[PDB]
């Protein structure tokens, strides 16, 4: 019995500005389940593969370089509609348009330094999860409060 | 109309997930006055009364059962437009639609486990207060900051 | 020993200064179980009974007036060593001696305005619970996290 | 860009100074200037000069002089417009949960905070409330992580 | 009456690490009254005046240079035993020895980067206040919760 | 220096991962490595090899395997000792308010977190739980504000 999953990465700026715990707490307190997590400096080639659909966009080389300029926190979270809801929690990709109460709305200013990534769709999420994690890094466990989050 | 009151109940899930203090802090920090509060397991019959308006709805049986499945924190809060503002603070009844920054937006996922109830109108508020509280349980006192919250 | 209980009251100053939610959160996050809670203005008659052991202290008259000067939040909390641990959480009865991280240490200054009471022993806790609550106001339920708080 | 933010007497009285500053700090804006004062009625009449002919102008000045305020200047990209977004709408009733006014107050006449409405007004307010030498220049250690 | 006052300065590291609001909130929530506050880069000669009792200690020269390396937030706070209690809230001057729950215990590591200063005596406080502030920068007002903080 | 910190299964289950990480970040320590896993019984037997002949050892391994843990490496000046001071005493009963155990748990057998007890223990734990390539070298933007 597996719910939907999404890929969330805290970008180098989110690590550098000391926001790792704050971000994780927002997912925990919502009732989502942490399925996987690792901390690494992703290679430029790995980042190009992650962002392959953006490869022709003028910002893509600077995006790859910045994403490689420090470590990221890569995560998989599980729950009902976690992909869409995760994006709502993160706020709009451009922080200018992110509302107060969202992660980007509370904590950052510019699109090129927008602290976090979340998958845009279930299919994107599955691709991203497979790119970043080995299957055995996805931990199956039951949340003690599951029956108080879900009917 | 600084004397308006609303009924707020923390549902069994909210209790079970450790959110009582967080929820009360949100109402205190906003400037609303706590008028009444108690902690109880509401009987089936009491809840049937409370939800008589929904009694011919498909989710009604399940709702009554969930609401009897642990204790609730029942409260009365006072202030200007507290009914409507209380509801904005809680977020949409359906957590899927509740925005980050709201109680449901921040803390829950599914409508059948939506942590909290607030009255939908002044008329419903007065009925709910009467059902859940004895008049002698309503405490009259003056907030020391009242003249800094209200002109 | 996991069934011990203690009586905690947030004093009139704790209510007036908007600390109810903060205080409850501290007990929730520690792992203790909320057994009972109500909000009331305690009568002089009632408070004389509560503070019976301090009846000949020079500060007793003033203490009784203060404690009747606004409502209090009365609570019962359950868990292993909750009486001793509750007092550690609260701090010393003089706030000036209470350490940062404690409730009194963080939030108040003077002994006469020391925001909170906790039972000093198991015997006094049982007396205080009986005085402030009817047995039917003590709610029995099991915390979903119980087996992760206790071995 | 720079904006003027003032925590009004009710914000100070209700113990929200730290909370409010933390919001601006955590967002990535740079604090440029800050002072705490009871603004004189004459200083406030200047601040509110556009309103001198309105019947509520005396009561407004009385209120704004009725306790101290924290006056600040913050710097960042779009900080004028974004500061307003962070404060919430001028009426707390319309301010969303997550905003300063939405989280912390109830009535338009006790709405805890002001921020400049435009770059124009900001430069006016900054010149009025601060001496140039009170605007401190420094670079945030996290600058390269807030801005590309 | 005028209660005791202390001088508190948030050092350039406190400002750079985004701790100004956190620090101010801890003094507000304790119940102390903010009397004066400004934000400035202090001159080396001003800083030598402030630390003149330490002028023969080997750390003194480096301390003056660091304190001039960015702006500070200078404050005056008032309340009962605010000098002594303020120092308890800050923690030991050496963060190595500062307890969790204190400002230095929670937020810093090394004595040369110890985020904050508080006066060590009432006489020191009066000297520091006069050094950093004009008499007219000290604001007299009455806290709305004063009678709930003090008997 | 570096230390090994693990959030135990009860800390994960009770929703304390973010809280705990924030405490280390806000102190000024640098996160060097982090992974989330159900540690295998053999892995845990190695971690607790000194206790293998004690009667409580099977129960301990069983508990530590009963849910996922967050394994971390943190760096900073005397981080081994100071990490232990931040966690509090090994019995939560004796842990003071403000510490992780003092704030968040009750019973010694459900004490939410481990930190290395010594620099030698830290080195052994880091080598057991992480590959060398999983220890990430970067410089904190605030480094010169945390250290002289």
């Amino acid at each position: 019995a597996n719910l939907e999953r999404t890929f969330i990465a805290i970008k180098p700026d989110g690590v550098q500005r000391g926001l790792v715990g704050e971000i994780i707490k927002r997912f925990e307190q919502k009732g989502f389940r942490l399925v996987a997590m690792k901390f690494l400096r992703a290679s430029e080639e790995h980042l190009k593969q992650h962002y392959i659909d953006l490869k022709d966009r003028p910002f893509f080389p600077g995006l790859v370089k910045y994403m490689n300029s420090g470590p990221v926190v890569a995560m998989v979270w599980e729950g009902l509609n976690v992909v869409k809801t995760g994006r709502v929690m993160l706020g709009e990709t451009n922080p200018a348009d992110s509302k107060p109460g969202t992660i980007r709305g509370d904590f950052c200013i510019q699109v090129g330094r927008n602290i976090i990534h979340g998958s845009d769709s279930v299919k994107s999420a599955e691709k991203e999860i497979s790119l970043w994690f080995k299957p055995e890094e996805l931990v199956d466990y039951k949340s003690c409060a599951h029956d108080w989050v879900y009917e």
